[PDB]
C-alpha cells in the first residue's frame, strides 16, 4: 500500500459513528479499527513520527494501515 | 456537531451505570462510550486541550465526539 | 452517592475472582467494574487524588464511582 | 492466600496460548488473566514493588493475585 | 521455543489484517496475538529491550512469544 502522509499526529477525534480520525501533514484521514484508537492517540501523546499508508488519500479518506517509529 | 467546550480536563468520574463524565469548561458533559474512557483520563493526565462537540450542550449532556490537541 | 474517602491511592490488589481493591485513606474498597482496573492503576501511578463515592462506607465495602483529580 | 514473592518485576513473558509469565524474586510465575497483562507490565515499567500471592509458589506456578504498592 | 532476536524496537506496523509487525534487530516479525500490540508499542516507548522467540526466524516470520526486560 503506497505511503500517503508521514508527520507527527496533529490531533486526534473520535466519532460519532465510532471511527477515529487522525490529522497528519495536510490530510485528516479515518480509521474503522478499534485497536488503532489508543495506539495513536499514545503516539500523539508522545510525538513519534507515523507514516500512513492509504490508497485513499485525500481528505476524509479511510486508513489501516500505520507505521510507528 | 457544534462545538460545546474546549479546554484542559479538570476531572472525570466514573458512574454507577457504567457512564464517564468529564468537567470541560463550565460544563459537566457525560459519555456512554466505553472506548473514551482511557482516552479521556489520558487527556486529562498528560494536560490536553480537549473539544467536546455535542448538540446537548448543557450540564449534565451526553457526547461522543471529542477533539484531542 | 456519599462520599466515602478522598486521597492518593496507597496499594491496588487484584483478587482471585477478578475484582480489583483499592485502600484509599482508611479503607480497602473494592470494585466489581472491570474498565475501573487500568484508570485506577494509572491514579496510582501519577499521585492523583481520587474519590471513591458509595453507601457501602467501611473495610471490604464496594463501590462503582470514583472521582478522580 | 498467602504470599509467595515480593519485589521489581525483572522481566515479563508472553507465551504461546496467550497466558503471561512475570519474575519476581526467584520465582517465574505465570497468569491465565488477561486483565493482568497491561497492569504487570505498567508495574514493570514503573518501577513498582508487586507482591504476588498464590498456594502454587515455585517456578511455573499460577497466580491470580497481585498486590501493586 | 528459541531466541530469534534481541534489541530495541526499531519500528511497529499495523497491518490491513489487524496482525502487528516489529523489526527488532534485522528482523521483521509479525504476531496476529491482538494482546501484544499495546504491549510493543508500550516497550518501544520506553526503550525496553525485548527478546522474540520463534521458529519462524526470517523476515516476515510469525512469533506469540516475547520477553520484554
Ligand atoms: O479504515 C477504513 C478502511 O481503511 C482501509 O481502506 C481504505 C479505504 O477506506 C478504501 O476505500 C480503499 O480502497 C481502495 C482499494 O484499496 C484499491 O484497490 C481500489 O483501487 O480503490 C479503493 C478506493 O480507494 O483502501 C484504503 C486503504 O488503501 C482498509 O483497507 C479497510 O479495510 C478499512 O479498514
Ligand atoms: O454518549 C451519549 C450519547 O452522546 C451523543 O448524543 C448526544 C445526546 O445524548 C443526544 O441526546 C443528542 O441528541 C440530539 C440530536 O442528535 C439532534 O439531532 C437534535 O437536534 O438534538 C438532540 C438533543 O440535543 O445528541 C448528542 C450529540 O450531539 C451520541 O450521538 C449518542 O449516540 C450517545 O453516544
Ligand atoms: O462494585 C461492587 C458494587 O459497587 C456498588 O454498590 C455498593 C455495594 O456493593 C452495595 O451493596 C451497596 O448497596 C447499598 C445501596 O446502595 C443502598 O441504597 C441500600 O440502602 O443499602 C445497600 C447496602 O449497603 O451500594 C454500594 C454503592 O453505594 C455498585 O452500585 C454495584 O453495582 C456494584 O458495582
Ligand atoms: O492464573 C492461573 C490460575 O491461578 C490461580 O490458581 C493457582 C494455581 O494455578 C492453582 O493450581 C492453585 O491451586 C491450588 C488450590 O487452589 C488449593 O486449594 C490447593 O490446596 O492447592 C492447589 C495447588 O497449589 O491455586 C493457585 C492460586 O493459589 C487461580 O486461582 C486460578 O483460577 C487461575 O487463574
Ligand atoms: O503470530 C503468528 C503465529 O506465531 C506463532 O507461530 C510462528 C509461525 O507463525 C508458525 O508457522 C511456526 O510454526 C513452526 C512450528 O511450531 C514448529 O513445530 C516447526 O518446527 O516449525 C514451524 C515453522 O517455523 O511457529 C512460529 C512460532 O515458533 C504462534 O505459535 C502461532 O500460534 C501464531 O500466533
Ligand atoms: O511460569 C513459567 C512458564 O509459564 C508458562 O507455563 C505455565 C506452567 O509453567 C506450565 O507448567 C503449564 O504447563 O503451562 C503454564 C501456562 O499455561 C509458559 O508457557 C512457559 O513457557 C514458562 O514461561
Amino acid at each position: 500500500t503506497p505511503d500517503c502522509v508521514t508527520g507527527k499526529v496533529e490531533y486526534t477525534k473520535y466519532n460519532d459513528d465510532d471511527t477515529f480520525t487522525v490529522k497528519v501533514g495536510d490530510k485528516e484521514l479515518f480509521t474503522n479499527r478499534a485497536n488503532l484508537q489508543s495506539l495513536l492517540l499514545s503516539a500523539q501523546i508522545t510525538g513519534m513520527t507515523v507514516t500512513i499508508k492509504t490508497n485513499a488519500c485525500h481528505n476524509g479518506g479511510g486508513f489501516s494501515e500505520v507505521i510507528f517509529r
